[PDB]
RNA sequence: AUAACUCAAUUUGUAAAAAAGUUUUAGAGCUAGAAAUAGCAAGUUAAAAUAAGGCUAGUCCGUUAUCAACUUGAAAAAGUG
DNA sequence: CAATATCGTTTTTTACAAATTGAGTTAT
DNA sequence: AAACGATATTG
């Protein structure tokens, strides 16, 4: 009877039905409703359109932060219940002033002032300490008795704003010293290095160093006061290590291994070691003096004063910014008094402007303030342009960039102020070590949510059923339970043995077995013996125990002269299963041995169960104190030294398979488990996926008994959850298309799916830096400037020629190619990945192939660096230099041609798998599947070509259409191949010398469609001669269906969810749109937000009164349901419209009406719900396929024979151009009513009927974004912008006709709006 | 087409933290003038909220997914041409 | 009532598991 | 990152 073609897209389905004539059936379906129809004829074609699915990271990110919120309130409400009983004597009210801080006076309960509830005092105090940090520091510092209020106030605001917590254990500020410890530094050198002793020449390291510039000047700076040494020199890099800094010391040392050190990488003490036992140890108290100089400098950039001076720097640094602030804003008004005073007012008292005044109460940035006065000071001075470029200019102390601090340095003073004040107060000393731990306290990340089981989010598992607190957070959650669900609820089960957790990648039993998995099919050949050998069990144990256990990775280059020569006596032998090295390797066995330095322990095989617990926990934990924990028991076996290095090393990732299936199932005959057999087989040397399917064993069947919604199942998939949201469409359209069908099911279903700024300026700064190249401090760049293809690549290739060897002209890109490496006639990839820039595609080589072996020479070198400098990945670096490897085999190609038509993406299986077990669903007599529907599934390429090649042409922006002929092309192209080569049915149909025939046949697999290339007018399968093709016939029944005007488009009606409205808090203004930010927060006195999300409108009718007297006149109106209000409204919809002014609603009479929901209304004009406020354009333009393919060609500048006979299709059918505008006005004027926008486009047309023929078709094509469904957008004609017409109002819709529609669109429910 | 491993790149999902930003109030503006309006001085800080809120009352939850109509359902989802 | 213009919270860091794509080894 | 629905402003 009859195929489906779906087209799956992110915003669409588009879909057809087609019977076996490649025909498209039309059928009568009923019409519900209160109208004039009971049917309609509809084409079974159409479209689905949708808005995007979103990903749950914008809801995580607010999630995440609304919890930072509740408990950042909770650190000042611990603080304030310490206070609380001694505040209680000094001040009744002050907790509470706090609180209404925000009230105006009017709604205040207490005095105005918040601190001290008086005018006279509260004055005092702001004259006293200008800011918060003048406080800090005198708290800190001074030994006066200081009062509760001004303590508390300090000490919340260091809780309230406690910066990051990426440091670990204790920060001690201890600067002073710099002068003398950078003197230990050239001195504990020039002892090492007596020949060329670097001068101390008393340089100021103290202000070179604890200057505000970055760590790579800085350097430049200091080694510009070092006569004759490099800043790459050995000198050079230790400056940049003890600044902060990663260089790389291999070439100093001539080492072939990289030595790149980070001081506060947690790796540091390890790598470290690993130079040094390359270099000598003769080299520790250089990277000690280095160590050193790193701790009194570590904080410059944060601190900026002698810490000699005051246990409270951090504030002090602040004060500095206030009185420098202070001084350069006396002296700037002054020097604007003297030379520019006509622009005074301008820059200090107007906040439109980014002057002074828009920096303070304006909005103004420090860079948008900064970029307006640049100019105003130079024009007139010369210390603030030194300010204004170190960015320290008119400083405000809370600023963008305060992220540097550690709560450390806070804590500081916290601390400083309880010592000093406790003195005073005994409940400071007793409560001490409580309000470090507000400030200190911090719930790990690997216990998550606080919840008591309402917490979808949460797993920590409690000690005890108390309430926590950060004092009592060790005593009552189980903290060890916790650490270990957050990795084991997210860990996959072995899908073999289901009940069993997967191994830690890094098991000792683990690597044993891949090592073995892949050391049992390693053959090799000598001269003398008749065939390739498997190893003997006894031989594998030698090469495991000589080569393995001595080398973390084992070279067949090792294989050939380090077991075989030295233990057989071959001086040839030829290896089989492995090349160049091992993929497997005892990684850990090694980690194990250079730490517990007792080989006889790890081989011994009674310690099995221990390490393998050792590595568990190494891998459940990266809390080094809980690992601490773990290890314990073992304490008696190894040194003390041995568990303090055991407890650093940690492990992440996780095996595929579990202990149980390697080494515990055994063999019912061999008593022998899997490790058994890869260990040992005999002559036999069986591997892994073997011994689970040969049935001469037990395994297979030991594991078949162990085995086991539509919309759950479809959200568990592995995808954008955009597509998944095609998927379920694509699945409920079928469903409807079987419904339609009478429940009858398709012979076939044909299925094809669809496939910035900043990361890309992160990837060249690093990447350029890595490589010391100049390129970015001599043709600065911006995030935005890289979107230019060219220049992207130009700069990832260091201004230089990636085929050639020279460099190229930032100014000439225009004149270069962008080659593509894997030929775009092989891989239809269009990334950096695949792309290259160079003078011309010529000097890559052959156009058939990778490029030439001359080039891999010369350039290889390059391509090296490029790709270490992280400028090329390792997929692009292995492609350039395939060609020393025979490059492109003439099978490699074949294999390409086959993936440009034949889908292998993993999700579109997944859809054909859910469509096949849903569509073929009964057993036969032997008991296996019928398949009574075939899934073809299809890349977008097929069909693209078929409409490039008999001129079915597609324009994407005439209208949606083009989903629904893409569905139906899908169905015919799709069915015919699978008529015409049923032996294609093994690549394309889901379920259960050569290399050139393979190319030329799929490479042409699709001739049979054409007369000529001869082929005969009827095409026929030779094997059954059924019927696939009738080229005098099927290419018309096509054509009729693409110019088959009623096509079934449905924009799917969703109820709007996500933020209540925007998230800007505006002023205080007299307008009902504002909305409370809180419920006492009138916003006529304190602002709040506008533009809330209607989640859906809804039909009242009812009556409502008028005037002084109350007299109830009767309304019908589309009132707007917020996203807010709606939990509200559905609880009682009654009470919520009569608090709304409304009176005798007629309930029954109430329609949700959310955004999309469609209206017929005068001559087949519709509409579409925007908002209970806007509607959209409802109707598509059924434009005809003559002007459809005109307007391809036209806009589109074969061979030169067709690329002719359609120029002259083009320049004879010109009459086309006024016929497709007059087409655009007859619906415009009808159904778009758009007067002015219309006028401004038929003027714009006639203006440019003087321009080429392309041009003119080039812009007729925007024409249709006034003709386009959905909300009006903007659009030029030329060089004339025509803004949109929009409907401002939904009343002509509330006595229009109201369709409800199917996902298909083929059953409806008209209602008659007239009640 | 599947399975283990290797190397690289990507995607999805979760948790713990940080800095700003905004909004009200507080930080006595001053000297003229009846008045509207001038001149000058000031400005860097702070409290609080940061989805309204919710009952389950947790240092929890609150912006993802899912949604024609009619009948049936809490619901998922079924029945309906 | 209709044309036109303005508007939209931003950014950091740490820890982790899973698929998937695609170059290679070994296999059903 | 737009796009498009909410606002204010404006004619």
């Amino acid at each position: 009877k009859y195929s489906i073609g779906l087209a799956i897209g992110t915003n669409s389905v588009g879909w057809a039905v087609i019977t076996d004539e490649y025909k498209v059936p039309s059928k009568k379906f009923k019409v519900l409703g209160n109208t004039d129809r009971h049917s309609i004829k509809k084409n079974l074609i159409g479209a689905l359109l949708f808005d995007s699915g979103e990903t749950a990271e914008a809801t995580r990110l607010k999630r995440t932060a609304r919890r930072r919120y509740t408990r950042r309130k909770n650190r000042i409400c611990y603080l304030q219940e310490i206070f609380s009983n001694e505040m209680a004597k000094v001040d009744d009210s002050f907790f509470h002033r706090l609180e209404e801080s925000f009230l105006v006076e009017e709604d205040k309960k207490h005095e105005r002032h918040p601190i001290f509830g008086n005018i006279v005092d509260e004055v005092a105090y702001h004259e006293k300490y200008p800011t918060i940090y003048h406080l800090r520091k005198k708290l800190v510092d001074s030994t006066d008795k200081a009062d509760l209020r001004l303590i508390y106030l300090a000490l919340a605001h260091m809780i309230k704003f406690r910066g990051h917590f990426l440091i670990e254990g204790d920060l001690n500020p201890d600067n002073s010293d710099v002068d003398k410890l950078f003197i230990q530094l050239v001195q504990t050198y020039n002892q090492l290095f007596e020949e060329n002793p670097i001068n101390a020449s008393g340089v100021d390291a103290k202000a070179i160093l604890s200057a505000r510039l970055s760590k790579s000047r800085r350097l430049e700076n200091l080694i510009a006061q070092l006569p004759g040494e490099k800043k790459n020199g050995l000198f050079g890099n230790l400056i940049a290590l003890s600044l902060g800094l990663t260089p790389n010391f291999k070439s100093n040392f001539d080492l072939a291994e990289d030595a790149k050190l980070q001081l506060s990488k947690d790796t540091y003490d390890d790598d470290l070691d690993n130079l040094l036992a390359q270099i000598g140890d003769q080299y520790a108290d250089l990277f000690l003096a280095a160590k050193n100089l790193s701790d009194a400098i570590l904080l410059s950039d944060i601190l900026r004063v002698n810490t000699e001076i005051t246990k409270a720097p951090l504030s002090a640094s602040m004060i500095k910014r206030y009185d420098e602030h202070h001084q350069d804003l006396t002296l700037l008004k002054a020097l604007v008094r003297q030379q520019l005073p006509e622009k005074y007012k301008e820059i200090f008292f107007d906040q439109s402007k980014n002057g002074y005044a828009g920096y303070i109460d304006g909005g103004a940035s420090q860079e948008e303030f900064y970029k307006f006065i640049k100019p105003i000071l130079e024009k007139m001075t010369e210390e603030l342009l030194v300010k204004l470029n170190r960015e320290d200019l008119l400083r405000k102390q809370r600023t963008f960039d305060n992220g540097s601090i550690p709560h450390q340095i806070h804590l500081g003073e916290l601390h400083a102020i309880l010592r000093r004040q406790e003195d005073f107060y005994p409940f400071l000393k007793d409560n001490r070590e409580k309000i470090e731990k507000i400030l200190t306290f911090r719930i790990p990340y690997y216990v998550g949510p606080l919840a008591r089981g309402n917490s979808r989010f949460a797993w920590m598992t409690r000690k005890s059923e108390e309430t926590i607190t950060p004092w009592n957070f060790e005593e009552v959650v189980d903290k060890g339970a916790s650490a270990q669900s957050f990795i084991e609820r997210m860990t996959n089960f072995d899908k073999n043995l289901p009940n069993e957790k997967v191994l830690p990648k890094h098991s000792l039993l683990y690597e044993y077995f891949t090592v073995y998995n892949e050391l049992t099919k390693v053959k090799y050949v000598t001269e003398g013996m008749r065939k390739p050998a498997f190893l003997s069990g006894e031989q594998k144990k030698a090469i495991v125990d000589l080569l393995f256990k001595t080398n973390r990775k084992v070279t067949v280059k090792q294989l050939k002269e380090d077991y075989f020569k030295k233990i057989e006596c071959f001086d040839s032998v030829e290896i089989s299963g492995v090349e160049d090295r091992f993929n497997a390797s005892l990684g850990t066995y090694h980690d194990l041995l250079k730490i517990i330095k007792d080989k006889d322990f790890l081989d011994n095989e009674e310690n099995e169960d221990i390490l393998e617990d050792i590595v568990l926990t190494l891998t459940l934990f990266e809390d080094r104190e809980m690992i601490e924990e773990r290890l314990k028991t073992y304490a008696h076996l190894f040194d003390d030294k041995v568990m303090k290095q055991l407890k650093r090393r940690r492990y992440t990732g996780w095996g595929r398979l579990s202990r149980k299936l390697i080494n515990g199932i055994r063999d019912k005959q061999s008593g022998k488990t899997i490790l058994d057999f890869l260990k040992s087989d005999g002559f036999a040397n069986r591997n892994f996926m073997q011994l689970i399917h040969d049935d001469s064993l037990t395994f297979k069947e030991d594991i078949q008994k162990a085995q086991v919604s539509l919309h759950e199942h479809i959200a568990n998939l592995a995808g954008s959850p955009a597509i998944k949201k095609g998927i379920l469409q694509t699945v409920k359209v079928v469903d409807e298309l079987v419904k339609v069908m009478g429940r009858h099911k398709p012979e076939n279903i044909v299925i094809e799916m669809a496939r910035n700024s900043r990361e890309r300026m992160k990837r060249i700064e690093e990447g350029i830096k890595e490589l010391g190249s100049q390129i970015l401090k001599e043709h600065p760049v911006e995030n935005t400037q890289l979107q230019n293809e060219k220049l992207y690549l130009y700069y990832l290739q260091n201004g230089r020629d990636m085929y050639v060897d020279q460099e190229l002209d930032i100014n000439r890109l225009s004149d270069y190619d962008v080659d593509a490496i894997v030929p775009q006639s092989f891989l239809k990839d269009d990334s950096i990945d695949n792309k290259v820039l160079t003078r011309s595609d010529k000097n890559r080589g052959k156009s058939d192939n990778v490029p030439s072996e001359e080039v891999v020479k010369k350039m290889k070198n390059y391509w090296r660096q490029l790709l270490n400098a992280k400028l090329i990945t390792q997929r692009k670096f292995d492609n350039l230099t395939k060609a020393e490897r025979g490059g492109l085999s003439e099978l490699d190609k074949a294999g390409f041609i086959k993936r440009q038509l034949v889908e292998t993406r993993q999700i579109t299986k997944h859809v054909a798998q859910i469509l096949d077990s849903r569509m073929n669903t009964k057993y036969d007599e032997n008991d296996k599947l019928i398949r009574e529907v075939k899934v073809i599934t299809l890349k977008s390429k097929l069909v693209s070509d078929f409409r490039k090649d008999f001129q079915f042409y597609k324009v994407r922006e005439i209208n949606n259409y083009h989903h629904a002929h893409d569905a139906y092309l899908n169905a015919v192209v799709g069915t015919a191949l699978i008529k015409k080569y049923p032996k294609l049915e093994s690549e394309f149909v889901y379920g259960d010398g050569k290399a050139t025939a393979k190319y030329f046949f799929y490479s042409n697999i699709m001739n049979f469609f054409k007369t000529e290339i001869k082929r005969p007018l009827i095409e026929t399968n030779g094997e059954t001669g059924e019927i696939v093709w009738d080229k005098g016939r099927d290419f018309a029944t096509v054509r009729k269906v693409l110019s088959m005007p009623q096509v079934n488009i449905v924009k799917k009606t969703e109820v709007q969810t996500g933020g209540f409205s925007k998230e800007s808090i505006l002023p205080k203004r007299n307008s009902d749109k504002l909305i409370a930010r809180k419920k006492d927060w009138d916003p006529k006195k304190y602002g709040g937000f506008d533009s809330p999300t209607v989640a859906y409108s809804v039909l009242v009718v009812a009556k409502v009164e008028k005037g002084k007297s109350k007299k109830l006149k009767s309304v019908k109106e589309l009132l707007g349901i917020t996203i807010m209000e709606r939990s509200s409204f559905e609880k009682n919809p009654i009470d919520f419209l009569e608090a709304k002014g409304y009176k005798e609603v007629k309930k029954d009479l109430i329609i949700k009406l959310p955004k999309y929901s469609l209206f017929e209304l005068e001559n087949g004009r519709k509409r579409m719900l925007a908002s209970a406020g806007e509607l959209q354009k409802g109707n598509e333009l059924a434009l005809p396929s003559k002007y459809v393919n005109f307007l391809y060609l036209a806009s589109h500048y074969g061979s030169p024979e067709d690329n002719e006979q359609k120029q002259l299709f083009v320049e004879q059918h010109k009459h086309y151009l006024d016929e497709i505008i007059e087409q655009i006005s007859e619906f415009s004027k009808r159904v778009i009513l758009a007067d002015a926008n219309l006028d401004k486009v038929l003027s714009a047309y006639n203006k440019h009927r003087d321009k080429p023929i392309r041009e003119q078709a080039e812009n007729i094509i925007h024409l249709f974004t006034l003709t386009n469904l959905g909300a009006p957008a903007a659009f030029k004609y030329f060089d004339t912008t025509i803004d949109r017409k929009r409907y401002t109002s939904t009343k002509e819709v509330l006595d229009a006709t109201l369709i409800h529609q199917s996902i298909t669109g083929l059953y409806e429910t008209r209602i008659d709006l007239s009640q």
